[PDB]
């Protein structure tokens, strides 16, 4: 007989802690650092502050291979009130509004927490200061699986003397340092590479200390919460704008108001395309009607593009800058991609593209994918980006050999990045984005075409000296 | 200022289609069609029934490529009151049991229901008839996705006079019909040759209609539901398993009779490894003395495997059969490992090798990769198969030329498989699974060495 029974969230990913990228200890004790570094750099630069970051990983326990991870940072801080359910209940966040940050599901922080209890028996470790708090708040918790809920195991507060702000978060769990060690360093060093306006001091369980110094004191204009651009929002996302109103707008004010790029002569085509009348209460907008305005969204070619600064990119200078770094090539070019937008959401592409010098000889290029400034590690061949790569026919832009060296780089940004898993690592196949980063890549491929061309005139010549 | 807020488990999935396999309308319309035969197969080769299944695609809306998808089984169907849950509530399902059946998530229906009212305003439709059920029940359902709650549209019965018994459920989707068109058919293919006991028919909304009889009338002991192994349970397994004691059993107790693989004489040389009081109560062990039950269950060298009949394999024969009738191979050979366990979840893989004959030319196997008995078909390089596959020396095994004509399939069965995400078309890096997916691949490329060898004696 079948049983029908029902799950908490917390529960969800305790039963399947692979889908949030815990599937062994080695890429466990990867996706922690990468988890608690990413907060703090949300905590950091979306908010101005220049980002000094501090992590630790220690073994514990040797015969266990239980690891603690303990990430520093000098971020805005969690309001102690917060705290408990920040760490301590599956989907709960402060990234679900609209804006590119790093964090997105609400659940990276709480996956580590529900690893760590599986596994060992000591609570995850929270020191947390607000920007002019009074107090350092501290805090030991757990989590009620069953109920979803954060239990306080302890709590604390201490004179905060030195108006420090920021937060210290310490995790153990399972790991495994040989295994996780390359692609560890491999995530910070393509990190630091984009984020030179970040300090990062790494103390990795061999004992060994890497400095990252900040080499420019100019950060990024922090990215903030947008409205949609109507292209892609869908039949859900209009009924939550609806129900968010404060004001009893209109269809037509409904339009210009919760919308990027919609003056008063473009919601009135809309809403003639729509067979909308202008003047209806948007309240009363029927199933049928919420349909008819998605499908006007989607099929509607004159729409302005979204404003380029609901987003961060890494930028031209600084990609041609560490492609130069890293691989001291004979050449480098980049791009970055004017904004478009897919399901509603802004997003812009960069593209670059690095041959010769010191990048080894292969068959296909060295591939570099970046998403919202994350620099992705695992899962590559199943990449969009990949697929896009791969899909380019490299003899049409002057690559003639089967043995060549190159490097392309592909930074997608959003107010969501669409993941094929939670664990992040790998970009869904989207249409609107597919489209976009070959668009990118053709761009940069054709500098790099310049460039052999160039190459093969100066060869042409020398030839006939023969 | 930061703004702290929650999610409903729609909400979530809602915002993040892709991550349940809805990432476009041609994968979408795919993972719909899969979704629905996983159901109807779970609902009828589990439970002893030959598997009857209808499935038909309609396009109901060129302009705005909205496409019906129809399935119709003869399972068990479903109890009127669980139906608005069972198919408008996500993370609600009968498949949290320990048991190998292909549904485990309890989504992928409601994750088809979210991307239909996502895109257009027809409601899901289900029929169903339950065993001796003088009534059909009839729904229309949304689902409230702040509430994470059915909304019953339309609710009813009629008399069941036809004697139906079973399911149908029909849901109106955006979908690339062209572009998801050869892997819908390869789905379907590779499900039905390794289910000889199900007929299958598929009408295309090009009014294509392909029949898939039935071969055989012998279906395979079902899966039920087992005790873990041992092996790598969790401490919040233990804990669960502690809580749905009926009795104040002693540790000892709870080792022999909650578990798979533990008789009374293991279970004394576990209760000295991890240093606990044989009759002591067990709903009074602390946080630590759970910590050293798990470490000594990783630890413990000398577990017996799990029960093979855990467990639902296709089994060498069927196996053979299935790549001699796709690939008309010079060779091929099978193996149905041994069963082994990870993280407390028994595990079988199965593995296949064809060569020659009708096999393509080409630089690298063609890998068929099952989990389940559910047919992979998306994402194959990042799967740990692949790795797997890529990183063995296919020289040492009688592969000299860089082009060579060979089919690899693997099969893993599980109490759980371990998916990469929820929309389940690849497996996941677990270095248990890892290993004897190397070990079962060794084992046949050893019968494919020993075939190689002959030929390349004769070739003379
Ligand atoms: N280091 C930190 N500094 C400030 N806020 C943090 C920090 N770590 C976590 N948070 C807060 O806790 C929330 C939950 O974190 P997490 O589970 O990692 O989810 P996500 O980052 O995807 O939103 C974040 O949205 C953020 O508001
Ligand atoms: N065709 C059907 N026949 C019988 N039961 C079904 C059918 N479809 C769905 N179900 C039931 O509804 C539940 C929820 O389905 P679903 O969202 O697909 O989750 P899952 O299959 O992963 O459990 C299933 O667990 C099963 O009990
Ligand atoms: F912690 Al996250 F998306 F960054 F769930
Ligand atoms: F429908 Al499922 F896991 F099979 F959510
Ligand atoms: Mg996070
Ligand atoms: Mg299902
Ligand atoms: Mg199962």
């Amino acid at each position: 007989k079948e049983k029908f029974t029902s799950l908490s969230p917390a529960e969800f990913f305790k039963r399947n802690p692979e889908l949030a990228g815990f599937p062994n200890p080695a890429r466990a004790l990867y996706q922690t650092v990468r988890e608690l570094i990413e907060n703090s750099l949300d905590a950091t630069d979306v908010h101005g502050i220049l980002p000094n970051i501090k992590i630790t990983i220690d073994l514990i326990d040797d015969a266990r291979q239980i690891y603690k991870v303990n990430v520093v940072d000098n971020g805005i801080g969690i309001p102690p009130q917060e705290v408990p359910n920040a760490f301590g209940r599956v989907l709960y966040s402060s990234k679900y509004v609209n804006r590119q940050t790093r964090g997105m599901y609400g659940l990276g922080v709480k996956a580590a927490v529900l690893y760590s209890q599986m596994h060992q028996d000591k609570p995850i470790e929270i020191e947390t200061s607000p920007v002019n708090s009074k107090r350092i708040y501290t805090f030991k918790l757990k989590i009620d699986i069953n109920k979803n809920e954060p239990i306080i195991v302890e709590r604390g507060s201490v004179e905060n003397t030195r108006g420090f702000h920021g937060t210290s978060v310490a995790i153990s769990i399972p790991g495994d340092w040989p295994k996780a060690k390359s692609r560890i360093y491999e995530y910070i060093k393509r990190t630091y590479i984009i984020t030179p306006y970040a300090e990062f001091i790494f103390k990795d369980p061999e004992g060994n200390v890497t400095y990252y110094p900040r080499l420019t004191n100019k950060i990024p204009k922090p990215p903030q919460e947008v409205k949609p651009h109507p292209y892609g929002v869908d039949r859900e996302e209009i009924k939550i704008l609806i129900n968010n109103l404060k004001r009893d707008y209109t269809i037509k004010e409904f339009l210009v108001n919760e919308f990027q790029s919609i003056g008063d002569t473009t919601a009135d085509k809309i809403l003639e395309l729509a067979g909308l009348k202008p003047n209806k209460k948007v309240k009363n907008l029927t199933e049928e009607e919420i349909t008819r305005l998605v499908e006007t969204f989607k099929k509607y070619e004159d729409f302005r593009s979204p404003s380029a600064d609901s987003l961060s990119v890494i930028g031209e200078d600084l990609i041609e800058l560490g492609l130069k770094k890293i691989f001291n090539p004979d050449f480098a070019a980049s791009i970055t991609r004017k904004p478009k937008a897919y399901q509603g959401h802004p997003f812009i592409v960069e593209a670059g593209v690095a041959f010769g010098g010191s990048i080894p000889v292969g068959e296909e290029p060295i591939v570099l994918r970046y998403a919202n400034k994350i620099p992705l590690i695992y899962d590559e061949k199943s990449d969009v980006i990949w697929k896009v790569v791969e899909e380019l026919d490299w003899k049409r832009y002057g690559i003639e050999s089967d043995q060549y060296q190159m490097v392309v780089m592909v930074h997608l940004c959003s107010t969501k990045i669409p993941y094929k898993s939670a664990g992040k690592e790998s970009i869904a196949e989207v249409e609107d984005i597919e489209k976009e980063i070959k668009n990118a890549l053709m761009e940069v491929a054709r500098k790099l075409k310049q460039y052999l061309s160039e190459k093969r005139k100066e060869q042409e010549a020398k030839k006939k000296l023969l």
